[PDB]
């Protein structure tokens, strides 16, 4: 047989893909909670392997989410949850994933990296689901991802449309509700629907309202039968002991109350930032959000984005996303950080 | 109308969730079954930035590990253990259903587990009677192989793979496959590392871990050393944020010059304890043979090993059974622990009389 270079020994999809890629003082670009919550290690056992699925973390998250412990898996962020679902259910080259742009980019990245076709069905003008469009495109789909509330547009997906989607996929595909932002609108969660839908899965994270993006700790909620499949494909030791230690501390009753106050702070600050933005000459529209970010369409958005960037105010450009021409996504930070944004947009004179 | 398990990939249905038989601490079990350093080294966090995403590849960890390993920073990737290094290599280079991995039993099980989970053929080439490589056997089985894993020193048998045989294997695979030297245990015999060979073999990769001599299994922190071309392929398939900030913080602490010196002292402790345990083991009626090792474990063939394993297990002394491994019938793998743990093992084996 003939020899190949390192780059040609790599899988064809790996050679072709573009991987996800990531200076100033105001960072409002990644939906992080704006201030650190300090935690110290309480378990000096680092010479020993951790538990594969740390019981205190699983049980505390299950109590918080009001599900059974056997309905909970813990992983390296909701990002790993996405990977596990495609790894378990999608035969590379034969099965597809489906998602609905404009939305979170890692469904596509994980699928393309694993070797699984992406089906895309743009949402409607209000970013609600195109159920007929999904129906037409479901052949060969094994996993459907729906972000609700959606990143980057901010709105909750209509609950009955999710039931309609779940009936459309019953016996055919897993439906994944990505609830990375559900702490900001907790009454909207679908985690209470597991008994109706054997194929429903919910992703959760500590990265956002819980203010622990640095831990890389996320959860998959599903019926036990789905959890048991995902535990067949997960790494033996996916959570380090320091992360398990801090996660358990964060998920105590005291930790939960603290998170709920973090959410209240963000909701109050979002109300302030939205009202201020709507008065700024370069802001064309601010879209209502149920999260810790708001999408704003801005006149000359690329010049404004670069202008704030050069001033050290780092937003998230969404101008290339389907339907989002002119839109920047602004995370809700501190009042001082909101005021930096307000003052810089006001100074843009466009 | 398919049930949940029927929607899963066919290969996934036959997998088994990872089974840890390990009870809580506080039952007093003696854990000599996972090649862990036997006592904790304490670290505290120094960086309270947990609201922010970590660095994708923490610079201080990468550059510290590169200094330690005497390679360039562009030749280093950090992952969730060497386990994730194994996964990335198969994920980058093995097309499921088309390409194969190759390894040489009896050896570490996760090469097979990762390949079977991803859906990549496992090609096996059992080693020779002394557990050295069967190079003719490998050459006959290399068609379609994209990644070869060789554990040196080997787990569970403990010996270093002959360096000339690794050069021969590298020439055999040039242009055809990646060769991965799994160096999880290389700190116990650091002169045997192949990390200095990168400039001679574009397709050589070395896996390292903090889980063993570095006494930081709980961190889930490992490293892949390779030429930059290989690192850059692997970085296309790694998760965007694979290392948490607490792990990066502690890892950088552990890889300081003082941390390296402390690790060397841990190795010296294990080497001295291994000499004691081996000498005592060879004097015990039920021990048939103890195989020389260059690691923090020894493989011992034991008369009625299954009954002895169960006897010690029921006493709370936890070894690693290897009786079902090719060529290893009768063999238990015994991690080197503290002196008092060695003495628990010695005393229990002596009482099997
Ligand atoms: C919609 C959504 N899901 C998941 C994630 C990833 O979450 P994690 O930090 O738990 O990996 C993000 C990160 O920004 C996100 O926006
Ligand atoms: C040969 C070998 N390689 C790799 C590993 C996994 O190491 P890590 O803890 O870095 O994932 C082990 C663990 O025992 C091992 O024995
Ligand atoms: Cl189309």
């Amino acid at each position: 047989h003939h020899h190949m270079s390192i780059e040609d020994l790599a899988r064809a999809n790996v050679r072709a893909l573009t991987p996800y890629q990531s200076k100033g003082d105001v960072w409002l670009n990644a939906n992080e909670f704006p201030t650190a919550v300090a935690f110290q290690l309480t378990e000096q056992t680092l010479n020993r392997y951790p538990e594969p699925q740390p019981k205190a973390v699983i049980e505390s998250y299950a109590r918080y989410a009001e599900v059974k412990p056997e309905q909970v898996l813990v992983s390296r962020g909701a990002d790993e949850g996405i990977e596990l679902l495609i790894r378990a259910f999608c035969e590379p080259g034969e099965d597809a994933v489906l998602y609905c742009p404009p939305t979170y980019g890692m469904y596509s990245v994980s699928a393309e990296t694993i070797g699984v076709e992406c089906r895309t069905v743009p949402t409607l003008a209000d970013w609600q689901l195109d159920l007929p469009g999904i129906e037409a495109r479901l052949d060969g789909v094994k996993v459907v991802f729906v972000c609700s509330p959606n990143n980057p547009t901010g709105q909750i997906i209509d609950p009955q449309s999710m039931r309609d989607l779940l009936e459309m996929t019953r016996g055919k595909a897993i439906v994944v509700a990505d609830e990375a932002y559900i702490e900001f609108c907790p009454q909207a969660t679908l985690a209470g629907w597991l008994s109706d839908y054997p194929h429903l899965v919910v992703l959760r994270t500590l990265s956002k309202a819980f203010a622990l993006a640095g831990l890389r700790c996320g959860f998959t909620l599903a019926n036990a039968e789905v959890i048991n499949v995902l535990l067949k494909v997960i790494a033996p030791y996916p959570l380090s002991t320091p992360v398990a230690d801090i996660a358990a501390q964060a998920l105590s009753p005291e930790g939960i109350a603290a998170m709920r106050q973090r959410v209240a702070q963000i909701l109050d600050e979002r109300r302030y930032l939205v009202e201020q933005l709507r008065g700024i000459a370069c802001v064309e529209q601010v879209f209502d959000s149920e999260t810790n970010y708001v999408l704003a369409r801005i006149t000359a958005s690329s010049a404004v984005f670069k202008s704030l960037w050069d001033q050290g105010i780092i937003l998230r450009d969404q101008n290339k996303q389907p339907s989002l021409s002119g839109c920047l996504r602004i995370t809700i930070g501190t009042r001082a950080e909101s005021q930096r944004v307000i003052d810089a947009l006001t100074a843009e004179n466009v």
